[PDB]
């Protein structure tokens, strides 16, 4: 647990259809630097079933294409925490959401930390707001590298 | 000119030395994204010549290694201005200086805009308010890409 800010509250259903990484940030360099980068993960669609748990429809360059990716992330206990099936289970938290702008969420490792976040927007537009929230979310947390990305970028795939 | 910020009263005599670059950030994703990117240059140390003009030891990723640049800037009628050569002509803007903990400094492209900025620090250090100062730089300009480099990486050649 270094991510100690969750969303209270938090109804998955409204979270529910586009999303755009505006931005996104991480503890290590490498995990962000290009485009193949592990978790240079852009989000497509939200899309949560009715057992409450999340699928999520992204983009992400892995061979010299920008691929298709469907992950499942399993509800927990915590309406705000989310479980990704992996060699160490990567632990996913919604931090804060208003549902009809923003919503900043973070990924994260359960051993070693190892940290992303994201702040996605709803339309490809450069939300200061939001932003701002974002980077109070960064201060807390120890990352290196931090991206943000242009309208135009926002409309291409893997914002190219 | 989309940096207007520099120092005032600066005496380049004074930033001789030392430094490590910090923190980094820039315009475009791809001036920084690399090892090898055109922009990430690490700084190693500045020796300002008795005429007033800029010399800079740096370190750049070239072909797989990590090679040792000598850079000459050359002063304007500006005391925090200074002049590369390039096709384009770079310029080289100092933003803010304590002389003895940290040094902010910005490269611009005279037509496209195409801008980088530093935190140079005086010791392998994590100075966290020289990096709320280069935060507070950072806001008025439209950065996409920004990088900070540990204690660790600080003391390896091109902060590997
Ligand atoms: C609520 C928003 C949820 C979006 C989370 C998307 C998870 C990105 C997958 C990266 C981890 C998988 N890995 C390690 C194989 C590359
Ligand atoms: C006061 C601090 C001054 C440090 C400035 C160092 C200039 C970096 C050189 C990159 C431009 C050269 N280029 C385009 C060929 C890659």
């Amino acid at each position: 647990l270094i991510v100690t800010q969750t969303m209270k509250g938090l109804d998955i259903q409204k979270v529910a259809g586009t999303w755009y990484s505006l931005a996104m940030a991480a503890s290590d360099i490498s995990l962000l630097d290009a485009q193949s980068a592990p978790l240079r993960v852009y989000v497509e669609e939200l899309k949560p079933t009715p057992e409450g748990d999340l699928e999520i429809l992204l983009q992400k360059w892995e061979n010299g294409e920008c691929a298709q990716k469907k992950i499942i992330a399993e509800k927990t206990k915590i309406p705000a925490v989310f479980k990704i099936d992996a060699l160490n289970e990567n632990k996913v938290l919604v931090l804060d959401t208003d549902y009809k702008k923003y919503l900043l969420f973070c990924m994260e490792n359960s051993a070693e930390q190892s940290l992303a976040c994201q702040c996605l927007v709803r339309t490809p537009e450069v939300d200061d707001e939001a932003l701002e929230k974002f980077d109070k979310a960064l201060k807390a947390l120890p990352m290196h590298i931090r991206l943000s990305f242009n309208p135009t970028q926002l409309e291409e795939q893997c914002h190219i």
